[PDB]
């Protein structure tokens, strides 16, 4: 036979025999990843199963959503997959999917541990810029980008793991609110992410929405009085007779002792990187800066040269289709 099985966390893999020696490497919501050396390719690989696609709604419209767009997409700052199948022999058998990607070497939560350079952070932002630019070109708006779904190889390329939409530590002030989005809401991710580089901490953690809400205020200082008004009815009495915060500056947010010193070139870095912050750390999406400005700030410009609803049935066959073609 053409498959074997194996013990993967609490769960079983079973994959083709070209995949040898799986080990965990990860989890996420949508699914368990394992490291694998294919033979056939002769490469290490990444293989993520997808248990429970068909299971319901909004598992099933996320799978073959990133299905898709994981076929459909090539983009050096976007993951790429290698190969998909399924252990079932027919549609009726059909039970799980399985992705293969090239495998990278880390998380960005483990690159975000290191000192702060300046050359490795701007890389890593401007491929992120890189990547989301793309994902925008082809109408794709991400919304939960965080340092878990980014991947990088010991070169420092980078590549975002999956194309988005609790814990909301990195999404953007009218996500939270519910106050509809545009492009620039994954502009605040990026601020969050860059930061976080910077500080060593997450910049908004949060027992929950509210104390979420108030650690962004806390730090950024409470909005104009323009931007409450396209909150929905109770949500505004919240946000609008709540305490007045007044936040801190920038240089406060991330002083000098965070960052190289004590050569003019450091400085000069330390406030691109501070004035990059205070562009995208900013709660009114109305003055946040674009992908297209970011990209072109001096820190960053060095290194320029359907939704329709379906059965559960129906979703199955889709799912099905898009694996066996
Ligand atoms: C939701 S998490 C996730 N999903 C996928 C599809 C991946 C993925 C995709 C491609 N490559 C990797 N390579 C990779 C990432 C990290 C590590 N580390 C090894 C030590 O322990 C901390 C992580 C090792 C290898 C991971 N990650």
């Amino acid at each position: 036979n053409q498959f074997y099985s194996v013990e993967v966390g609490d769960s079983t893999f079973t994959v083709l025999k070209r995949y040898q020696n799986l080990k965990p490497i990860g989890s996420g919501a949508q699914g368990i990843v394992c490291a694998a050396y294919d033979a056939v390719l002769d490469r290490n690989v990444a293989i993520k199963k997808l248990s429970r696609p068909f299971q319901n709604q909004t598992h099933a419209k996320r799978a073959y959503r990133e299905l898709v767009l994981m076929k459909c997409v090539n983009h050096k700052n976007i993951i790429s997959l290698l190969n998909v199948f399924t252990p079932q022999k027919t549609l009726e058998e059909f039970q799980d999917v399985y992705l293969v990607m090239e495998l990278m070497d880390a998380n960005l939560c483990q690159v975000i541990q290191m000192e702060l350079d300046h050359e490795r952070m701007s890389y890593l932002l401007y491929q992120m810029l890189c990547g989301i630019k793309h994902l925008h070109s082809a109408g794709i708006i991400h919304r939960d980008l965080k340092p878990s779904n980014i991947v990088v190889k010991s070169d420092c390329t980078l590549k975002i793991l999956d194309f988005g939409l609790v814990t909301r530590y990195y999404r953007a002030p009218e996500v939270i609110l519910g106050m509809g989005y545009k492009e620039n809401v994954d502009i605040w991710s990026v601020g969050c992410i860059m930061g976080e580089m910077v500080r060593h901490k997450i910049l908004f953690p949060g027992r929950d929405y509210i104390d979420q809400w108030n650690k962004v205020i806390e730090q950024l200082g409470t909005p104009c009085p323009e931007f409450m008004k396209k909150l929905q009815p109770t949500v505004r009495n919240y946000v609008e007779n709540r305490p007045k915060y007044a936040g801190l500056t920038f240089p406060k947010l991330f002083p000098d002792s965070l960052f190289p010193a004590d050569s003019e070139h450091n400085k000069l870095k330390a406030s691109q990187a501070r004035d990059l912050l205070s562009k995208m750390l900013v709660i009114d999406p109305a003055k946040r800066i674009s992908v297209d400005d970011a990209l072109q700030h001096p820190y960053i410009n060095v290194w320029y040269d359907d939704e329709r609803e379906h059965t559960i049935e129906e979703w199955k066959e889709l799912i099905y289709k898009e694996v066996m073609n």
